[PDB]
Formats: structure tokens, sequence, C-alpha cells
């Protein structure tokens, strides 16, 4: 129904509808599971991650939201191919997500690489802040490796979703929220920005440092805020450089105002990475 979108949208559907002979899809096999919906390979010839929503609104709304996606393209970005209950299409993602990659006993990133993974998704984040968009769920689950181990800035638009239940809290609005990566503010009243997204990557580059710990094992679900509040942060993981500790705690500033932009991260990342060898 092209009458019911925004006369400024219609141009942009031919672009994002991808015809059912045009896409294979491989039910046989689940990769990914989702609270939404389930995960299985593509082919469409280029290899595809199609996403099932049959788990779970406006036709019309759904169509905007992957017009506004389809848009955004940067190497440290998961595009959106296209759609085809609605199939989501994505660009394949060989090495999956990214904490359960610097988890994994096979592959062995240097310091330097896992700075790297960390300035790449910097970089993601820098261009999806210019474009106005709050993330409101960055982790390291959240970001994704291809087979150049191009990392990408993923779990958004269409493709959001819970892929870990277990770091999930129920709030009071019903809300199901990634508490242990949320800024002080965001657990005081549920509003999502950009500068808490900075928080949130701050605690993902802790994770890097320490190949994908769980943050505050010892602290249960919303008792995070008082834990906090009593002066606490993050330890400094033992191969974690000074300076990025440094940023670290910057990202983590009581005042969100007064928290790096996502260009200054990149800026500072950059310098620190470029001190290493291999
Ligand atoms: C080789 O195995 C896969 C599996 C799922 C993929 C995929 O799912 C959609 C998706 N979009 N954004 C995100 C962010 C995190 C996760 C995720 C999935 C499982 C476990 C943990 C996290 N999926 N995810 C997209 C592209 N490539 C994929 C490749």
């Amino acid at each position: 129904d092209l009458s019911a979108l925004n006369p400024e949208l219609v141009q942009a559907v031919q672009h994002v509808v991808i015809g059912p002979s045009s896409l294979i899809v491989h039910f046989n096999e689940v990769i990914g599971r989702g609270h939404f919906g389930c995960v299985y390979h593509g082919t469409l010839k280029i290899h595809c991650a199609v996403k099932s929503l049959n788990r779970i609104g406006e036709v019309s709304q759904f169509l905007t939201e992957g017009i506004i996606m389809k848009d955004f393209s940067h190497p440290n970005v998961l595009s959106l191919l296209g759609i085809c209950s609605p199939l989501v299409v994505l660009p394949y993602m060989k090495h999956g997500d990214l904490r359960n990659f610097i988890r994994n006993e096979t592959h062995n990133p240097t310091v330097k690489d896992l700075i790297g993974f960390g300035l790449q998704v910097a970089k993601g984040m820098k261009y999806l802040a210019s474009k106005k968009f709050v993330h409101r769920d960055l982790a390291a689950r959240n970001c994704m490796l291809d087979e150049k181990f191009t990392v990408k800035v993923a779990d958004f638009g269409l493709a959001r979703d819970m892929y870990d239940k277990e770091y999930y809290s129920v709030h009071k609005t019903g809300a199901k929220l990634p508490v242990k990566w949320m800024a002080l503010e965001s657990l005081q009243t549920q509003k999502f920005t950009t500068k808490s997204d900075v928080w949130s990557f701050g605690v993902l580059l802790w994770e890097l440092m320490t190949r994908g710990a769980p943050p505050y094992p010892d602290v249960n679900t919303f008792d995070i805020t008082v834990y906090l509040l009593q002066g606490r942060r993050l330890l400094q993981p033992e191969y974690c450089p000074d300076p990025l500790y440094e940023v670290m705690l910057k990202c983590w500033h009581p005042k969100a105002e007064m928290r790096p932009s996502f260009s200054e991260l990149v800026s500072r990342i950059s310098a620190i990475f470029s001190t290493f060898i291999g």
C-alpha cells in the first residue's frame, strides 16, 4: 500500500523490496536465535543472513524503518540488503558476533587487534551518531565480524532483537533492558541518548580487553545503580593500556554531556592503537 507511505519515500520502495524469486533461504539450519525470530543462511550469488520475525505492527512503518536503514552505508555498520511474516535480509557475517569471537579458543587476537576491533566500533558509532541515530543496545554481543574480520555495529533497525536474553532485565515499565551496559541516567529515566551509547561503548571496550568477560558478575541486575553510586567502575583489565582505561573512565563520566563524542573516541583510540606493533 504505497498510498499510506510518506510521499517522499515511495520511490525508495523498489530499492528496499526483494522479490521472492531472487532469494533462496535455508530453513534447515538455524544460525542465530533472537527473541523475535530465527536467522538462516540465504543466497541472494551473494551470501546473506535471513531473519524471521515469526515469534513476534503498521506495515507502512516497517517499510519506512527499512528505507531509513538501507540508506545507511558504512564499512563498520551492518547494512540492510532488503526485505522479502516479512523476512529481513542482511549481509552474511561469517565470524558471528564480536563477543563470541573474542571468547573463542580458536583465533588469537593480539592486544593491538582488540583495540582495533574497538576503533572500528567507534567509527561505526561515529557514523550512526552523525545520522542522529541512537543505538540503545551497544554491546560486544551486538556487533559482528565478516570474512575479512571487519567489525560492524549491528542489532539495529529491522535487525534489532535480544540475541542473548541473559543480559536483559525486566523493569515500572515491563521493558527488558541491558542494565549492565546502561548509563546511570538511563537506568533512572529509561531515556537513551548518544551520550548513553558512549557509556555502553566504554563497557564494550572493557569486554574487548577482557576477551568477553561478563561485566559486574557479582552484581545482581538492577542493584547496578546502587553499586555504581557507591563510587565504582569496572576495573582495569590486565592487558588494557593505561590510556585506554582512561578512555573508558571518560565514557563513564557521571555527567553525560562531559563524556567524549564518538569522533573524539576515534581520535584517541587511533592514537593508542598506533603505538602497538603486531
Ligand atoms: C554466521 O552466523 C550468523 C548468525 C547470525 C547473523 C545475523 O543475525 C542478525 C543480527 N543482526 N544483528 C545482530 C547482532 C547480534 C546477533 C547475534 C546472533 C547470534 C548470537 C549473538 C548475537 N545477530 N545479529 C546477521 C548476519 N550474520 C549472521 C551470521
